[PDB]
């Protein structure tokens, strides 16, 4: 039988109706206390989960006095719920609950060598929570369990190569925004929240898996590639009025991964996929929500940039309209600037100007025109107003040089 995330013949899985621990295996749990605990968790009571983590949490503090407790039962069983625990939309579960996997794999070391397939990859996950609150005192926690040696953490990303690119397929491709929350107890805006803050997780670790990795792409393509053209990674290029633009910045970097490390000439499909859905994102992209979209701006035009340097700009044939996409997407962007962006811009002219992509007078030069006018005129109110006029006339000057050839 299919266990999921499981590898000691029980499911594991991030949905709310398997994977959950047999009401047998719970009653052979070694002591009372731990049934007790086990209760609370599976019961919706926030307050009385929160209190039998504590409880839990502090049972193992004191782990030389009660080392029967954590048997291969109760790994068993913390496997499953464990899996439930780092999907709670509050994050003092999420927090507690990684810490408390990082204190037995800590206190338990050879002891539990059987359920680090079951357990890195979920430990791993909570250290790519876009949620500096979460992400980074799980980091610290992993960091010390492993006596502050770095390369007995990047070991990890070779090791678990194979369940952690499992568990992105488990979010991206298995699971979904109603099988993660329970329609029962939450409205469809949690649900699509809850979502939202898991799969962007998936997507920091896979960045991460690219990384420490340079043969991952030829071990695991087939699960690569279900992954990569699933519809749901690419749904985080949609700005919203409530979220922000942390997700949609992970997957700019995504697909500069993917670029850099060379799997996207190899995938030509998943290149159009990508694409396609970035452009499209532009368009929504307005007057309306610029000051939102304003910290990525440079980012998406540092990646325009990147991209138009495959085959002679290639990629911008990916739908005829692309040129005027682009066109009302810079007329846009210039009226919301930040370090960095026209620095972008230039980075887009360099290189688009191999292939004419926009008229150097009737295009461009009206965008560096316009741009300087408002910034004479807004600034110099805010920072980084000096830093960015500079930025500007730096770059200008040099577009400028072309005028010649033209
Ligand atoms: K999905």
């Amino acid at each position: 039988t299919d266990l999921g995330l499981g590898h000691n013949g029980v499911r594991i899985s991030l949905n709310y109706f398997d994977g959950l621990p047999d009401p047998s295996l719970l009653n052979s749990l070694y002591s009372n206390e731990l049934k007790l605990i086990f209760k609370s968790l599976l019961k919706r009571d926030e307050t009385t989960k929160e209190k039998a983590l504590m409880d839990l949490s502090n049972l193992i503090s004191d782990f030389n006095q009660n080392e029967y407790f954590f048997n291969d039962i109760f790994l068993l069983c913390w496997s499953q719920i464990y899996a439930k625990l780092i999907i709670s939309d509050y994050k003092v579960i999420r927090l507690q609950s990684h810490q408390i996997t990082i204190m037995l794999v800590k206190s338990l070391r050879k002891k539990i060598s059987k359920f680090l397939k079951d357990f890195i990859p979920l430990i791993l996950l909570g250290t790519c929570e876009l949620d500096y609150s979460v992400s980074k005192p799980s980091l610290n926690e992993l960091t010390e369990c492993f006596n502050k040696d770095p390369a007995k953490i990047n070991a990890l990303w070779a090791v678990f190569q194979e369940q952690l690119l499992n568990l992105v397929k488990e979010i991206v491709v298995n699971e979904n925004e109603d099988t993660i929350s329970d329609e029962r107890y939450s409205s469809k805006e949690e649900s699509e929240f809850r979502y939202h803050r898991v799969i962007a997780s998936a997507v920091l670790l896979l960045i991460k898996l690219f990384v420490h990795n340079k043969d991952v792409s030829e071990r695991n393509s087939s699960s690569l590639k279900v992954i990569l053209s699933d519809e749901s990674i690419w749904k985080l290029l949609n700005l919203k009025n409530g979220q922000n633009t942390n997700a949609y910045e992970t997957v700019l970097r995504l697909i500069d991964v993917l670029y850099t490390r060379g799997y996207m000439p190899s995938h030509k499909n998943i290149m159009k996929l990508a694409v396609k859905k970035l452009l499209k994102s532009l368009t929504h992209i307005t007057s309306k929500n610029i000051l939102k979209v304003c910290p990525v701006l440079p980012s998406i035009l540092n990646l325009l940039a990147t991209l138009d340097d495959y085959e002679d700009g290639t990629i911008w044939s990916y739908d005829k309209s692309s040129k005027e996409k682009v066109l009302k997407f810079l007329s846009v962007s210039r009226t919301s600037p930040s370090p960095g962006f026209f620095n972008a811009v230039f980075a887009l002219y360099s290189s688009t100007k191999r292939h004419s992509f926009l008229d150097y007078y009737l295009e461009w030069l009206p965008f560096w025109q316009k741009s300087v006018q408002r910034l004479n005129e807004k600034g110099f109110s805010a920072r980084n107003s000096a830093e960015v006029l500079n930025e500007f006339w730096t770059n200008f000057l040099k577009f400028a040089e072309d005028s010649s050839e033209e």
